[PDB]
Order: C-alpha cells, then structure tokens, then sequence
C-alpha cells in the first residue's frame, strides 16, 4: 500500500483513472471542433479560438485529477482517448449543440463518481469534486445553452450571416 | 443556552474540544522535533526551520476551532497537552516519518470528526472541516511522503551526506 | 476539392494526418511520464515538471500540423490516441531513455514526410518541416542523450541520490 | 561576368526579372481593386484600405527580387507592367475572388521559379524563394478564401448589407 493512503476506496481509484481518460476525451473532441473552423470553406475564427481554449482547459480538468489519484496514492492508469463522434461538425449551431451534450455528458459521470465518494464516506473527494468540478460543469452548460439559444434565434445553421455576426459579437 | 446555538448538537461541540486538544499536541510534537535539530550534534538548521514552521502552522489549526466552537456557541474546554512520545528523534529520516505518522493520525480525527457532522445533519461543520483541514491535511501527508521517500532512495539515515543534501536542497 | 488547395499531393494530405497522431502520442507519452514523476513513491518534482513542458510542447506541435493541413485545404481525419507502452517508468534514467527512443521514432517519421515532400515536388510542405521540425526534433535528440550521459555517470537508476542531485541542479 | 556571380545560371537569372514583372503587376491589380471600392457608387472604404495595402505588399515582394537579382549578380530587366483585366470589379465577393485567382497564379510561377532552382542545384535561390515567398503566398491564398467564404455565406452579392457588415467587421 502506499505510505499516504488513507480512507481511499479502491473503487473511488478506478472511478478516478475513468474520468481523467473522459477529461483528455472532452479535451480531443474540442481540439477537433476547434480546426473545423479553421477551414478555408467554414473560415469561423472566434469559433475557433473558443473552442481550442476549451480544449486546453479540459486538459488542464485531467491533469488535476492525476494530481488528485498522486495525492490520495492511487496510481494512474491510462487508456486510448477516442477518436471524437464526429470529422465534420456541419455549422456553428451543431458544435455548440454537440459541446452542450458533451457537457453534460461528463457531468453525469462527475455526479457518479460523487455518488461513489459519498457511499464510501469520502469527504475529501467530495470536496474536491464539488470544489473544482461541479460548479465549473454547471456553469460551461449554461454558457453553451446560451450560444446555443441565441445561434436559434438569430437564424442559425441556414443563415451564414447569423453564424458571421455571432462569432464577431460574442465570441469576438 | 448561548443565543447564537443552531443546529449544533453537543456530541459535535464535545468532538471540536478534543480536536482543539489534538492539533496542539500535533504543536507541540513539531516544536520538540525543532530544536532537535537546532541541537549542536545534530545541527540541520533547514529540518529545524522546517518543522518550526510546521508547529506555528498547528497553532493557528487550534486557534481556528477555537473560533468555530464560539462561532457556533459552543464552550471551549481545554485539556493539558500531553508531550511528545519522544525526546530524541534519532535522525530527520525518523522525524519525516514521526510526522507523517501524526498526520495521518489527526487525519483520522478528522474523518471521525465529519462523519459524527454528516450524522447529525451538520453541514455547516461539515463544509468547516472540508474547507479549512481536509486538503491541508492530503497536501501535508503527501508533503511528508514525498520527503520520505526522496530521504531513503538518498541514503539515509545511515547517510549522513544524505540528510545534509536534503536539508540544503529540498528544505532550504 | 478546397478553392486553396494548389501543388498538394493526396498522399501528403495523408501523411500529415499520420503525423498528426504521433505527436499527439508523443504528448500523451510525456504526460504519464510527468505523473509517475510525482508519485509520492518516486517523487522527483523537477523531472515532473519537465516531462508536463514537453507534453504541452508536442500538443503545440500537434496543432501547427492540423493547422498546416488546413492552410493547404487538406482536410484533418483524427484516430484514437494511443496509450503509452508503460505504466511505470521504473527510474528518471529510464524515463529519459524512453524519450530519446520517443524523439527519434517521431525523427524518422518527420524524415520520411520530408522524403514524400521532396519526391512529389512540394518546396512549401519540404520548408515547413525544415524551418518548425526538423531541429526542434535534433535539439530535443541531443539533449535527451545529454541527460542520459549524465544520469548514467552519476550512478543511476541504482543511485537515488544521483537522480535527486540531477533532479535539483539539472531540472531545477 | 560579374564579379560576384557564382552558382546561377543564366536561365534562373531571367525567370527572377519575369518573377519582377509579375509581382509589379499584381501590385497594379489590387491598385486598381482597391480604388475601386473609393467610387461613390461602391464606397466601401475597408475594402479599399485592404486591397491598397495588398498593393504595397506586392511593390516590396518586387523590390526584394530586384535586390536579389543584384547580390547575386544578375542583371536586372524590367518589361511594361500590363493593366488590370478589369475596369470594373463588381462587387466585394468579385475583387476577392479575383485577388485569389491573382495570388494563385503568382504561387504557381514561384513553384515553377523553385523547380528551375532545384534544376539548376541553386540551393541559395531555393532557400531565398521558400523564406521569402513561398509561405507568405500559402497565408495570402488561405486568407483569401476565408474572405470569400465569408462573404458567399453571408448572402454576398447580391446582399448589398452582407459586403457592408463585413467591410466593417472583417477589414475594419
Ligand atoms: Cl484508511
Ligand atoms: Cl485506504
Ligand atoms: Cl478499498
Ligand atoms: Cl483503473
Ligand atoms: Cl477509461
Ligand atoms: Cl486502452
Ligand atoms: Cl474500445
Ligand atoms: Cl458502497
Ligand atoms: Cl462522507
Ligand atoms: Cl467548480
Ligand atoms: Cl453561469
Ligand atoms: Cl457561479
Ligand atoms: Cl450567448
Ligand atoms: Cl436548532
Ligand atoms: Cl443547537
Ligand atoms: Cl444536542
Ligand atoms: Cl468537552
Ligand atoms: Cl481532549
Ligand atoms: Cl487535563
Ligand atoms: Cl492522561
Ligand atoms: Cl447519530
Ligand atoms: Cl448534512
Ligand atoms: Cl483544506
Ligand atoms: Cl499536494
Ligand atoms: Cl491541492
Ligand atoms: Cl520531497
Ligand atoms: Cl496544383
Ligand atoms: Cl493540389
Ligand atoms: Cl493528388
Ligand atoms: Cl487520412
Ligand atoms: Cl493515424
Ligand atoms: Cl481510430
Ligand atoms: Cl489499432
Ligand atoms: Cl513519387
Ligand atoms: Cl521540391
Ligand atoms: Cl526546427
Ligand atoms: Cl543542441
Ligand atoms: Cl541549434
Ligand atoms: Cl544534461
Ligand atoms: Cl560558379
Ligand atoms: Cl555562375
Ligand atoms: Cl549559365
Ligand atoms: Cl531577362
Ligand atoms: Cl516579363
Ligand atoms: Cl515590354
Ligand atoms: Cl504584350
Ligand atoms: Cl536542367
Ligand atoms: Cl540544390
Ligand atoms: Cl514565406
Ligand atoms: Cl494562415
Ligand atoms: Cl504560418
Ligand atoms: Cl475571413
Ligand atoms: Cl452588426
Ligand atoms: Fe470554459
Ligand atoms: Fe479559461
Ligand atoms: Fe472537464
Ligand atoms: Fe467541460
Ligand atoms: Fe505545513
Ligand atoms: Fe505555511
Ligand atoms: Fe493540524
Ligand atoms: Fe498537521
Ligand atoms: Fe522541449
Ligand atoms: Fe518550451
Ligand atoms: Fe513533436
Ligand atoms: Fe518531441
Ligand atoms: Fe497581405
Ligand atoms: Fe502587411
Ligand atoms: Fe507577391
Ligand atoms: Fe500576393
Ligand atoms: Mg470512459
Ligand atoms: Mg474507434
Ligand atoms: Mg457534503
Ligand atoms: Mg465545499
Ligand atoms: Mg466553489
Ligand atoms: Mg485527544
Ligand atoms: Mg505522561
Ligand atoms: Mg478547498
Ligand atoms: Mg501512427
Ligand atoms: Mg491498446
Ligand atoms: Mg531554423
Ligand atoms: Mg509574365
Ligand atoms: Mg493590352
Ligand atoms: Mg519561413
């Protein structure tokens, strides 16, 4: 056993190694959406930016947790990080949809692993997910259903010009 | 009873009195390891400045709880503070060690202590615990352990050489 | 086909995708490399901070490649990122030989794009290797070697004390 | 001879001072595109700004050939600089069109000028070519086609407010 364990459930371990691989997960889907909007033919660059900077700060979501597995010493064990859903995100509209259900999809497994943590009566793992994960996921959800009401509204995905203004006024 | 008492049940105010007592005698374990190394035979003055720092740190833990137990309109009741387990610490692989043996300790107070919150519906204590001691006490006991190890894999204590380069640069 | 794409070969349009993938794998390699370092069973702090600087590095590699591929009206087809060979990387001396043989595997695959470039007659893609790749990848070569000559000399990976003395005044 | 002159053949000597005329040319076309967009009939002034910058540029990009014809003891022969095809460039989406074709055309007599270079082993000409030319032509061919992709979705040109809105957002 490592020398700093302590009231650290095996379970919990493995449910932490799960989420760092779904973090660098979320972290390849944004790097993927962030180039589709690089292209010469799509040619969105705030778009773009977004989307890479949230990329970057999903890799900084996995690299916490592997401090976190360090901490409570756990080992760290690595998977493949998939390949996104999707090559071609279609419009603007359609990739923040896609962020919104990625979002949301990573925070029901932050509400599992909580779940977890609080069965096996660890508060210092609830803390830290509470404290670093659950307000974040609570507020890039409401950020995305915005983009995502607003894109609607403007005219989004038939209208060019409603994407064109959208990535100058908000994203800009 | 105090006018400000809410929701505070008096097995939780009885449990921050003993851990009041527990974090300075954590204190006074720190201020004994020291001056061991202050001594002109053992004279490591990084260790020394190292585990002074750590004893000032306990001190301020205690003074927190004590403000908790007045905050919530509990009474404070202090206990003697018994003295270290030992006068002669041997060796600053030996005191890492003692001291990461004592975190882990107040560590287990602590979990006990969130546990008896958790039963009784407490959950501004708990967020108490969570907030100021739970991740301060993973961040030391880690602390500790990487300072073991480094100790060990250098060579100590048989190693004097070892702790001195340690001293110099780790603690220094 | 792209109103950009002029003088780029489909198989260079390929090759760029493969590449693509490696240095994403070589990120994530540098990445479980970084946290095994700050295990606190291992507990080298400076050759963790080093190898998390090279992942981020090879991500920046990473995207100038999908972006190269867009400036040219390629079009980007992600894969799944690998996990790295090994779990635990048993030494900071055999990490580093991990990352020499790493550094010149993604060498000779710049070598071989380079030769596909050279033999379809395209000068941009043939400068855009030389200038952003080629001796990045040659100075990483040299001192990986560099680092592994020393640590070697000083007696690791039995020696911990030579990985902590290299940790301090090499990485530090 | 030319006291200076070593490794260049006459036949690359004179596709540098055709290179000359046709970057004095292309200097003459976004002259005229960028004037265009002053009538008060068009009146889009960040276009105009744009295209007469664009024409600056290319004044320079003549310059830094005749200077090279010069170091490497060539003599420079200059030709008449034809006008523009067009009086008039009907539209915002028309000019960048235009200018993209332009920009296409220059990159395929540079890739052409490096093939005689590579021919002729001038590895100098070569390296002055993809330094100074080549990837500077690949960012003015991507730029262009994000500007008339842009310009198409927004309901160019036939939306007089699309041309407007993008003057004002894009080029301003
Ligand atoms: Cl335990
Ligand atoms: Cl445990
Ligand atoms: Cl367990
Ligand atoms: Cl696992
Ligand atoms: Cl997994
Ligand atoms: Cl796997
Ligand atoms: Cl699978
Ligand atoms: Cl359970
Ligand atoms: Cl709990
Ligand atoms: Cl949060
Ligand atoms: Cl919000
Ligand atoms: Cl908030
Ligand atoms: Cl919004
Ligand atoms: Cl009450
Ligand atoms: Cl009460
Ligand atoms: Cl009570
Ligand atoms: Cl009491
Ligand atoms: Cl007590
Ligand atoms: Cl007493
Ligand atoms: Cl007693
Ligand atoms: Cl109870
Ligand atoms: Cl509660
Ligand atoms: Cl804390
Ligand atoms: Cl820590
Ligand atoms: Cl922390
Ligand atoms: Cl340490
Ligand atoms: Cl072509
Ligand atoms: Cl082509
Ligand atoms: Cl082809
Ligand atoms: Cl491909
Ligand atoms: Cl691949
Ligand atoms: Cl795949
Ligand atoms: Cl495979
Ligand atoms: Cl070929
Ligand atoms: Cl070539
Ligand atoms: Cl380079
Ligand atoms: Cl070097
Ligand atoms: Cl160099
Ligand atoms: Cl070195
Ligand atoms: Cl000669
Ligand atoms: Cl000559
Ligand atoms: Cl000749
Ligand atoms: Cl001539
Ligand atoms: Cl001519
Ligand atoms: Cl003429
Ligand atoms: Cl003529
Ligand atoms: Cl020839
Ligand atoms: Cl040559
Ligand atoms: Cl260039
Ligand atoms: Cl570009
Ligand atoms: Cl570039
Ligand atoms: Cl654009
Ligand atoms: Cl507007
Ligand atoms: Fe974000
Ligand atoms: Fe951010
Ligand atoms: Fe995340
Ligand atoms: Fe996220
Ligand atoms: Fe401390
Ligand atoms: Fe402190
Ligand atoms: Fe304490
Ligand atoms: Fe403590
Ligand atoms: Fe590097
Ligand atoms: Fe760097
Ligand atoms: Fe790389
Ligand atoms: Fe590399
Ligand atoms: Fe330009
Ligand atoms: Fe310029
Ligand atoms: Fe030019
Ligand atoms: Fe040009
Ligand atoms: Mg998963
Ligand atoms: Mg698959
Ligand atoms: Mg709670
Ligand atoms: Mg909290
Ligand atoms: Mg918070
Ligand atoms: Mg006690
Ligand atoms: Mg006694
Ligand atoms: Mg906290
Ligand atoms: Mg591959
Ligand atoms: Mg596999
Ligand atoms: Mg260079
Ligand atoms: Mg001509
Ligand atoms: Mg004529
Ligand atoms: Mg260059």
């Amino acid at each position: 056993t490592s020398q700093v364990r302590q009231n650290y459930h095996q379970d919990s371990e493995a449910a932490i190694n799960r989420q760092i691989n779904l973090e660098l997960y979320a972290s390849y889907v944004y790097l993927s959406m962030s180039y589709y909007f690089d292209r010469d033919d799509v040619a969105l660059k705030n778009f773009a930016k977004y989307f890479l900077h949230q990329s970057h700060e999903e890799r900084e979501h996995a690299e916490k947790l592997m401090k976190l597995q360090n901490q409570r010493g756990g080992r760290i064990f690595l998977q493949d990080i998939k390949k996104p859903d999707c090559d071609d995100w279609e419009s603007g509209l359609n990739a923040m949809e896609c962020a919104l259900h990625l979002e949301k999809n990573v925070n029901q497994s932050l509400l599992e692993l909580h779940k977890l943590a609080t069965d096996k009566n660890d508060p210092h793992l609830c803390d830290f997910i509470e404290t670093h994960y659950l307000n974040e996921q609570v507020k890039a959800i409401k950020e995305l259903g915005d983009h995502v009401t607003n894109l609607r509204k403007m005219g989004a995905p038939e209208s060019g010009l409603a994407e064109y203004l959208f990535d100058k006024h908000t994203l800009g």
